[PDB]
């Protein structure tokens, strides 16, 4: 597939740059190239930005990045989405959605899973939504992803318990 070939090339490029130990500006140029390469190959602009953000965020989470430089990475992803015609709030939601889903698919336990949710909450809140809505949105991402993955009734309750602790931790 042509879209798939472009995604593979974008993935190779983005991951190699982030592994060389490459800062925020030089990383920005890399992402722009990736996005332009995606657009040239039958992906629309917002989707091309989204794919780039996915590659970046997933790659960083798999390299074992502490909570600090992880949310530098998320803020970098959010600006790239905005620069390509995505609303700032929608952009943060998309970055949070990428992060939480990737964490839930790797197999992160309850402690690491709450760490991820609170990172996602910080970033929703930094980009224009209040604490209580941001916690709600994070809860929404988790529960919906778990249901779509086909998780059983024991594990769904555990997921809902995760979400409840997250909510009441943020003034609900």
């Amino acid at each position: 597939d042509r879209e798939e070939a472009a995604f593979l090339a974008a993935s190779i490029l983005i991951q190699h740059a982030h592994e060389q130990g490459k800062d925020d500006r030089e990383l920005e140029k890399i992402l722009e190239i990736a996005i332009r390469i995606l657009e040239k190959n039958g992906v629309d602009r917002e989707e091309a930005a989204f794919l780039a953000a996915s590659i970046l965020i997933q790659h960083a989470h798999e390299q074992g990045k502490d909570d600090r430089e992880l949310e530098k990475i998320l803020e970098i992803a959010i600006r790239i989405l905005e620069k390509n015609g995505v609303d700032r709030e929608e952009a943060a939601f998309l970055a949070a959605s990428i992060l939480i889903q990737h964490a839930h698919e790797q197999g992160k336990d309850d402690r690491e899973l709450e760490k991820i949710l609170e990172i996602a909450i910080r970033i929703l809140e930094k980009n224009g939504v209040d604490r209580e809505e941001a916690a709600f949105l994070a809860a929404s991402i988790l529960i919906q992803h778990a249901h779509e993955q086909g998780k059983d009734d024991r594990e769904l309750e555990k997921i809902l318990e995760i979400a409840i602790r997250i909510l009441e931790k943020n003034g609900v």
